[PDB]
């Protein structure tokens, strides 16, 4: 409740491995800090973090919770980010609002895969980096492994700052480096027994605290004149270069923390209050007009919101940060995208799932607020004076699609609205509604990213929904030139409504100009350039409507007829029922009745006609396919490459970067159906593919023939 200064706050963000320490570790701050009483055990199902429905009946971290630790002076907006694979959606959406990024590692496992996923993630966002070494009463343990696994993989940027005397469950107390001084603890935890180092240990202590001194010293050019000067920096002078040294992204801390014992916690708060990145210090973020916004206090006050959880028996709760300026409660903001004039009734911080009313949020602090009107996830609410607007989070791409659909054809307005709100609450369930494939489509980041989806829909909303097969945007083309002749007349109404259109189709492709000869049968045909026409159609693909009618034997103005008459049965499409595209066509002779011809008259000769020229052509099925970008490590290069060959790739680049790789290919998309499970399957989680439309080709025969008999077979159900 108490109004806290720019330069109090400051922003964390926790990453790691799954099933590292990160939740517990949580819980153990906040019961330090005295928010809460007591603690409470994973297994008790009683945390602060997990307390969402299906974030407990798992057992592990879903959704990333926002909340806060009151220290000395300090206060620490600590995001607890899941650490899962198909959870990066709220990974990125975290570590964008944040400051700085804490990695934890296992103490029993080490450097997981999990933890150089997360590592990637700092490197794309040029984000600080500390590991914290967790879980210290593990007997398959051994703090120099850690580091020894740890120092190959990244630079020799990472330096410790303690070493516990022994692991095991006998683990009571770890030397520090920083304070130059031995923490005690007892069984219960919590109590810090700080105590000088003993005698054994002081040897250990000085060469890191050398090497310490020495890291920090390069850093900023004022202190190594220090280092010249004295040769040694005690507490403070080598706590600044940490500052600038996280900031310039090149020293990487590493501690020790018994989070399940409560050991360090306490002074695992006292470093992150201590020596952090400030707010300010931070690279300015800058909005959609390039305005390199900062800080500032003074400025305009301008909310961000990015998480919207709307966890039941509470409520749709939407969390903000503000960039610039400062909240009173009862103010008057103006929404940037769909201005609907929200007053913000009364501000929240946020402690997990409780909340206290606060009177003031200054800027470069993250809030809460609830019961709002017109706010969506990336809607940026400001004062009248300014008009910003933020958008500078990017979500990595769609790695996973089904079609979702419910039990029962009654409840489809129901799920679109839990759907929209659940999108809402992570943005990263993409959702697009296409009117061609005639489905609603669901994209995330994995077979198990959807079946999260399910379970809040099969519960919390008691609605039952399944995932389908997603289907595909085929499109027709023809292969080589042909054409047919049609004639129509009917003497059942009034006119003969006669109508004779001789037209000749052949592809068409950019740059190749139509010749004037036509080899047809052993006979020749005059083609002249009386019009060209290119009209593009909303499915993609483009009809040329080249004419050549012999200087006015048939009417010159009836030709809008066959226009529409062709695209009525180009959209058809014979062979598989789907749009056609990429079609030249040419009309040059026909027989036309004097008065007895009316725009129906050639519209169902051009439609008829036209129908007829594919079968007599090479009629064929295209299928999308989908540039790749596969990050496979150098260990697995060999058996990635070969299940692409199983799925009609074509490999076209190799690169060799660091340890890992970079395969370049062109999937076709329905190759691509089950790739995310399939690649995790053969690397183990250590690799990942981005797609990219490019265009439709042809496709081989065998997949053209699998195609019509089944086309067929739904048809004969009617
Ligand atoms: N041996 C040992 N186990 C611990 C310690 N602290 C926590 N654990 C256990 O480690 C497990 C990891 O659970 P969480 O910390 O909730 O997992 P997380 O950090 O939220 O990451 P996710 O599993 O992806 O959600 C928990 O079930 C704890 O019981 C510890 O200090 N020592
Ligand atoms: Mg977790």
């Amino acid at each position: 409740m108490k109004v806290y200064q720019t330069n109090e706050i400051k922003n964390i963000a926790l990453l790691g491995s799954s099933g590292s320490g990160k939740t517990t570790l949580v819980e153990a701050m906040l019961f330090e800090s005295g928010v809460i009483k007591r603690r409470g055990s994973v297994a008790a199902k009683n945390t602060v973090s997990d307390y969402f429905p299906v974030e407990q009946e798992y057992g592990y971290s879903v959704f990333s919770t926002v909340l806060h630790v009151e220290w000395n002076n300090k206060k620490l907006n600590i995001i607890d980010c899941p650490g899962s694979d198909d959870f990066v959606g709220s990974t990125v959406t975290a570590l964008n609002v944040t400051d700085t990024a804490i990695i934890l590692l296992n103490g029993q496992y080490g450097v997981e895969v999990g933890t150089q996923n997360h590592f990637r993630y700092t490197e794309k966002l040029n984000k600080p980096v500390i590991f914290l070494v967790n879980q210290l009463d593990n007997e398959k343990c051994d703090y120099d492994n850690i580091l020894e696994q740890l120092k190959e993989a990244y630079g020799s940027k990472v330096v410790p700052i303690q070493y516990p005397i022994a692991t095991g469950p006998g683990f009571n107390a770890l030397i520090d480096v920083l304070l130059m001084k031995k923490y005690s603890w007892k069984p219960e935890g919590g109590a810090p027994v700080i105590e000088d180092i003993p005698a054994e240990e002081m040897d250990k202590a000085m060469e890191m605290h050398k090497a310490l001194v020495e890291a920090a010293a390069e850093n900023d050019e004022g202190l190594m004149e220090k280092f010249f000067e004295q040769d040694s920096l005690t507490e403070d002078e080598m706590r600044e270069g940490i500052r600038k040294g996280l900031i310039a992204r090149g020293m990487f801390p590493v501690f020790c923390v018994c989070g399940g014992k409560d050991m360090g916690v306490r002074r695992l708060m006292e470093f992150l209050g201590n020596v952090v990145p400030f707010v300010s210090e931070m690279p300015k973020v800058e909005n959609t007009d390039g305005k390199e916004v900062a800080p500032d206090v003074n400025g305009p006050e301008s909310l961000y919101f990015f998480k919207t959880s709307v966890e039941p028996h509470i409520g749709e709760v939407s969390y903000f940060k503000v960039m610039s300026g400062k909240v009173r409660e009862g103010d008057d903001l103006l929404n940037a995208d769909r201005g609907s004039k929200e007053r913000i009734a009364q501000i929240y911080v946020v402690a997990g799932g409780n909340r206290v009313k606060v009177e003031e949020l200054q800027a470069g602090d993250i809030g809460a607020a609830v019961k709002l009107k017109d706010v969506k996830t990336g809607n940026t609410l400001n004062g009248k004076d300014c008009d910003y607007k933020f958008n500078f989070i990017k979500y990595p791409n769609s790695k996973y699609s089904r079609a979702i659909k419910p039990v029962n054809e009654a409840d489809v307005e129901k799920m679109m609205t839990i759907l929209n709100r659940m999108r809402e609450e992570d943005p990263t369930w993409v959702i697009e509604q296409s009117k061609e494939l005639k489905q609603t489509l669901v994209h995330g980041q994995g077979e198990f990213h959807l079946r999260t989806l399910k379970w809040r829909l099969e519960n919390n909303e008691k609605l039952q929904v399944k995932f389908e097969e997603p289907k595909i945007p085929y499109r027709e083309t023809i292969t080589k030139a042909a054409r047919a002749d049609y004639r129509h007349k009917k003497q059942s109404g009034g006119a003969g409504q006669f109508g004779e259109v001789h037209l000749i189709v052949e592809p068409y492709k950019e740059g190749m100009p139509v010749p004037d000869t036509y080899k047809f049968n052993g006979q020749e045909f005059k083609i002249t350039v009386r019009g060209t026409e290119e009209i593009p159609l909303e499915w993609g693909g483009k009809l040329v409507f080249i004419n050549s009618i012999v200087g006015g034997s048939i009417d010159a103005r009836f030709l809008p007829a066959i226009m529409k008459g062709i695209m009525s049965r180009l959209e058809q499409g014979p062979l598989t029922g789907s749009y056609a595209r990429d079609v030249r066509v040419i009309v040059y002779d026909g027989k036309m009745h004097p008065v007895d011809s009316n725009e129906i008259s050639f519209m169902l000769a051009g439609r008829n006609a036209f129908s007829e020229a594919f079968k007599n052509a090479g009629p064929k099925i295209l299928e999308p396919i989908y540039d790749v970008e596969v990050f496979v490590p150098s260990d697995r290069m060999g058996d990635v490459m070969g299940d692409l060959q199983g799925r009609r790739a074509m490999i076209m680049g190799m690169s060799s970067e660091k340890g890992f790789e970079k395969l370049v290919a062109k999937v076709p998309l329905k190759e691509m159906s089950s790739y995310s499970t399939a690649l995790s399957s053969l690397t183990g989680g250590r690799a990942s593919f981005i797609m990219k439309f490019a265009s439709y080709e042809l496709v081989p025969t065998d997949v053209q023939d699998k195609l019509i008999k089944d086309f067929e077979a739904k048809q004969t159900e009617e």
